[PDB]
């Protein structure tokens, strides 16, 4: 936390989650019962989709909202965009379903055997121990995360060429990618046209290029500690790192939000329905072509229009964390309204 | 219970049944009061559908639920699924009613004529008596109890090969197998698809491995204690071990509720009705693929739903239980929301 | 101790002489109710008619025995059931006579008298002398037996339903195993000879019980495994009256061989709704039933009450008189 003085400070129960922001394991318990929620959230409502698919009409239009993202990679989808056998969804769903289990039973054994803090431990527990001020303990579990994600990023590619096939939106069958780009050069000019890229084989070699520089940078960042060139200009204490992260995450929501409206062969026509049209009224929201009778929305414009609001009220949250982590007292704003 | 601020702790009545979990002389009574409440309803329930009997229409039809777990062990049924007679049900449910009657009376013996404590006595019951300290006895008493479940597993396999024949979905007939199964490879194999079995034989082979392997580990848990290991990972306590055999009667209740929605040769389909389908809507219903005239559902689905919302605040209570035994005191969720 | 006016019969567990009184004529009572209400539901019967039908409750017990009843099972007559109802009579006369005689003139304390009246005292924590009226009355039992047996042996033998005739019986089972076995055909034996066999092997074993009562008295574990106050010998008395009750509602209910079916009523169905009872497969329009769902259901809620004292007596005995009030603290 900030604490601009008053060392021992005592936090409200509206603010009840700022009490362990310094403590050590149950920092660890809150998270993974969080990623526990996400993995139920995912498991059942893949099973609650299957629940409620009907195979006589299109995709998108009923609500479809993981089943798509699931045909994308190309699991049960047979000829012409239609899915008549389900199975692998409900193995996936779940797989989900047991690893949230798995992972708030590990939840509440760090919230009751484990101590609070990790300095009382002798074994292995003393070396998972963390300080928001040391920058080294941070940088290796900075390093671990992007080599775990340098590590999903493989098990795509390899999804893509060995482990399965893909799907588009030219051919509407399987397709097993091989022999992708393998010039940097391209990837440098893919900045100016990203959503629209209209081919699969560059699709997985961006994926194959930001997996290979995902483990670079992990790598990197277990190899050697943290400069001292960025701790002069980068805070170092717990709401900094969480608004670095906040920003990181409204960037990306609003970089999905944008790639979900507007993409063909990432989101299937016929999956996600029809590509959407940027339109700002009072917000800027993603309006359908055509429109649907019962008040009704495709899945690419929920999954849009979510997405963008809570990317600007996480930019929002950034804005908050980041104006805390620099002293800014936020009483201070009702002191200069009392002051007036 | 983990003894907060002595062993004499205060309990109100809406707990009052936590007040033997040291005492072990009331535990028996109330053990043996609830077997004789199961067998009360084991008997007196199939007593009360035996008078509801239809046998023109289906046994799923109406609701009846304990009438097709007995007509799958081949007592009263004939040909193509019909029932000929209500003897043998009867029967069952009434030696049922005799075991509950001699329970119950066992009960009242342990409540009011056998003391309080189980130390206090001077012959047999002084080598009984148990407490939550120990692990030698409590694994003793644990593998009586897994020799007393194989000798039951023995037993069905003896109903199953010796004393009649038993119903399949693929003869639709009273079938009396023989030569079972010997070899582990395809038993290993059924752990990955055990929904559809296609074996009535396969069945009763691992039915019999499984009764051969719980009287292995009644003889193991009888012979030797804990090596000790399982002092420093597990604990050793009532609420401890009530949590451990709460999870697991939640996981055999969850695949016993899966079992009995998917599988439809140890369940026959003419019996409990057409086999379910797992919709997941605000929570996962067993769900018929027929409807039903008037709110009702078949007993298919009675089985499967019921079983799976008891399996499921089954997994709750052994959560409470394991966090009661871990030390939290659920005062500090009321006592962390105050100033 | 006290006991109020509302339940004051406690008084008979110290005095003996109110102790026999009381029960000799609640026996003259029951005596009376066997002679009098079958000279009084007489008048509704009618043999033109069936026996089952008209709700005859007494008189199908007449005919079980089987004094005026011939071939098609039809009554012609009703004198044997007029000398049965007559004999009852003078032997409620006489039971009540005794009955009051220690009601009234005969002393409370046995053990203050001079005669043969000392030595007649009884008391609850004796082995010996219990075990001496036990045996007498297992004796008595067995002389009942006795007299069952003789039935199918002086009298042209007892009534058979399956053959519709009086037959004389005189093929006794000479081998013990097959009443080891009747345990699954329990009145399901297809034979009337064969009641009459096993009523000779129980009736030599209560004359046996009786020998063995009155010689030995219980040597010694009887005095650990069991109690010998009056609130636990009428628990053990309720339970097997009612384990009695529960099996002749049973029979009631499933046998109609010893019960003739022409006469007491048509085989019933074991139903449950709120509680269990028996109902026939014939109805009757005019909320009636026939004697046989009218004695099953009666002995078997009787049988039930009874258990449910014997429970309560149970309880008294034991100690356990009130100790539910410490669950609210
Ligand atoms: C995703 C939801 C989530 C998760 C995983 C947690 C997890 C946690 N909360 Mg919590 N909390 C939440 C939502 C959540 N909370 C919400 C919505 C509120 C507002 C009602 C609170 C209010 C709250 C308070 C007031 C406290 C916790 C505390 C705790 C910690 C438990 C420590 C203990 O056993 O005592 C644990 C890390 C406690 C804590 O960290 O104290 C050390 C504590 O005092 N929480
Ligand atoms: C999303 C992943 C991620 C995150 C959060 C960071 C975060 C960080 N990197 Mg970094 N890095 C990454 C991926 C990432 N990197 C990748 C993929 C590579 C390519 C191999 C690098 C290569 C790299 C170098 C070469 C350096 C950093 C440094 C840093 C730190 C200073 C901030 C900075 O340079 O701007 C962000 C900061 C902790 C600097 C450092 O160590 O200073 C502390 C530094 O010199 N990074
Ligand atoms: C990475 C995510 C993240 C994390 C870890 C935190 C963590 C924290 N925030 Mg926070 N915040 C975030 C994102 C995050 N925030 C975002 C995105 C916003 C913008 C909306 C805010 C706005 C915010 C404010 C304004 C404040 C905090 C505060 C705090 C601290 C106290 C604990 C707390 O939140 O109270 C426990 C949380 C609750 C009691 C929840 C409140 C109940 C809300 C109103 C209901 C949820 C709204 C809605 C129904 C959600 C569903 C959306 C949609 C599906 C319908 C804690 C360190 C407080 C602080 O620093 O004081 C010490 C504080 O005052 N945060
Ligand atoms: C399956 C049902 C069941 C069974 C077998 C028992 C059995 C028992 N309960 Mg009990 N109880 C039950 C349900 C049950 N309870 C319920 C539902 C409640 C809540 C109303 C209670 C509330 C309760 C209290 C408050 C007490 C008992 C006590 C007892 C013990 C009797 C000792 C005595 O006579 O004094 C006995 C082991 C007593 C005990 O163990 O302590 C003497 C006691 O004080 N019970
Ligand atoms: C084998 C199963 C088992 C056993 C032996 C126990 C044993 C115990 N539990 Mg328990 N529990 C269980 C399962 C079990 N639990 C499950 C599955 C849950 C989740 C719901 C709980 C939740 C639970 C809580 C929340 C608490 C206990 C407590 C206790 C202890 C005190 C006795 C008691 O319950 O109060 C005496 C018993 C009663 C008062 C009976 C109440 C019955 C209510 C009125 C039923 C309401 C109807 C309900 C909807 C069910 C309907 C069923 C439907 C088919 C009709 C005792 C050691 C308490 C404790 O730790 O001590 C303080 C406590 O606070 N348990
Ligand atoms: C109408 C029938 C009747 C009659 C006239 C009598 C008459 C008598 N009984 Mg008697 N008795 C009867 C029925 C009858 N009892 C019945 C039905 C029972 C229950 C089985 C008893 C149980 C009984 C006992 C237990 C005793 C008598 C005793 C006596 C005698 C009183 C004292 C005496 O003379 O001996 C001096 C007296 C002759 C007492 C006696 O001494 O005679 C054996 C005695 O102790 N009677
Ligand atoms: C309904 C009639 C009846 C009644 C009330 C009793 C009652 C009794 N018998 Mg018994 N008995 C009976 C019929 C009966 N018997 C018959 C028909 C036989 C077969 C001959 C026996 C053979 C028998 C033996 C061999 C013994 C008893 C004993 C006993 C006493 C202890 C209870 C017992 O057996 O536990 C055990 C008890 C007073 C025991 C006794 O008096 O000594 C303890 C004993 O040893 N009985
Ligand atoms: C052979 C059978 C037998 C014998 C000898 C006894 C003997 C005794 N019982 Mg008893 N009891 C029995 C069977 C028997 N009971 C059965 C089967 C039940 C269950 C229904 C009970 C339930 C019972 C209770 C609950 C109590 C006794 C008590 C007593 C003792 C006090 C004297 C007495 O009877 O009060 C005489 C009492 C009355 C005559 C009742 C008053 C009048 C009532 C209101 C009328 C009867 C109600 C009934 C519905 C009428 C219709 C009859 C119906 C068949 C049509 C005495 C030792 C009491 C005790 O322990 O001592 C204080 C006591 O509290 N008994
Ligand atoms: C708040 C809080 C917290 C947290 C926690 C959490 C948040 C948790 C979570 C957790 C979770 C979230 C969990 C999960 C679970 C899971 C489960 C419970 C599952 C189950 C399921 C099932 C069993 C299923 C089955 C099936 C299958 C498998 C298939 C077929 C069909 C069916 C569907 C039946 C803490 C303690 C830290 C602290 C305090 C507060
Ligand atoms: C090709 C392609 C692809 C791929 C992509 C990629 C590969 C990307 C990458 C990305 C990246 C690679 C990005 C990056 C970015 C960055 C950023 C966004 C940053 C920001 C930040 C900032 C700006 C900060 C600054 C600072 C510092 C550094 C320190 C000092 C201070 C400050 C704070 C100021 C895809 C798959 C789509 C498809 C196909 C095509
Ligand atoms: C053949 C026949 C017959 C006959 C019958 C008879 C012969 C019967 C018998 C019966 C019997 C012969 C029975 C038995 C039973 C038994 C019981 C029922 C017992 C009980 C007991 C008790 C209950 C006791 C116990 C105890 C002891 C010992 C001690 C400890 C504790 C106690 C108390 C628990 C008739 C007529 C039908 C006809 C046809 C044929």
């Amino acid at each position: 936390m900030q604490t601009y003085g008053n060392d021992t400070v005592q936090y409200e129960w509206w603010a009840g989650n700022a009490r362990f922001a310094d403590q050590s394991g149950l920092f660890i318990a809150a998270h993974v019962a969080q990623a526990a929620l996400t993995a139920f959230w995912a498991g059942a409502f893949t099973l609650f989709e299957i629940s409620r698919f009907d195979p006589t009409q299109a995709m998108g239009d009923q609500g479809l909202i993981l089943l798509p993202h699931l045909a994308t990679l190309g699991w049960g989808v047979g000829d012409g965009g239609q899915i008549v056998d389900t199975y692998p969804y409900f193995v996936i769903g779940s797989i989900h379903l047991i690893a949230s289990a798995v992972l708030g039973a590990g939840a509440l054994f760090h919230t009751l055997r484990a101590p609070a803090d990790l300095s009382t431990l002798k074994g292995q527990g003393k070396k998972f121990h963390f300080t928001w001020e040391n920058p080294q303990q941070l940088g290796i579990i900075l390093g671990h995360h992007l080599l775990f994600l340098g590590a999903g990023a493989l098990l795509l590619a390899g999804k893509a060429m060995y482990w399965g096939g893909l799907y588009d939106a030219t051919t509407q069958t399987v397709r097993l990618v091989s022999q992708p780009t393998l010039d940097p050069l391209v990837i440098y000019g893919y900045q100016t046209h990203f959503a629209s890229i209209s081919s699969l084989e560059d699709l997985v070699g961006g994926h194959i290029f930001v997996g290979f520089l995902l483990i670079g940078g992990g790598i990197w960042h277990i190899l050697v500690p943290p400069l001292g060139w960025a701790k002069k200009v980068l805070l170092f204490s717990g709401e900094a790192i969480l608004s670095y992260s906040l920003g990181g995450i409204a960037l990306a929501g609003f970089v999905a939000a944008y790639f979900c409206a507007v993409n063909t062969l990432a989101y299937p026509p016929e999956f996600y329905g029809p590509p959407l049209a940027i339109k700002l009224g009072i917000f800027p929201y993603f309006a359908d072509t055509v429109e649907l009778p019962m008040h009704a929305h495709t899945s690419r414009a929920w999954l849009a229009n979510a997405h963008f609001f809570l990317a600007f009220f996480f930019l929002q949250g950034h804005l908050w964390h980041a104006l805390r982590a620099l002293g800014f007292d936020f009483k201070r704003v009702e002191q200069a309204f009392d002051s007036l």
